[PDB]
């Protein structure tokens, strides 16, 4: 379904893993509803504090 995706998506940003990213979005996705302000600040979150 549209949610099992996107939580993968959101697993494979959040490490890098190209290989899953590439997978993904060679098979297509929504990129209209993944673009939420709360996943926007959950992926700017991801940055090191170090």
């Amino acid at each position: 379904r549209s949610f099992h995706l996107e939580a993968s998506l959101m697993d494979a940003l959040l490490n890098d893993r190209p290989e899953f990213v590439r997978l993904l979005i060679s098979h297509g996705l929504s990129l209209g509803h993944f673009l939420t302000p709360m996943r926007l600040a959950q992926l700017y979150s991801a940055a090191p504090s170090n």
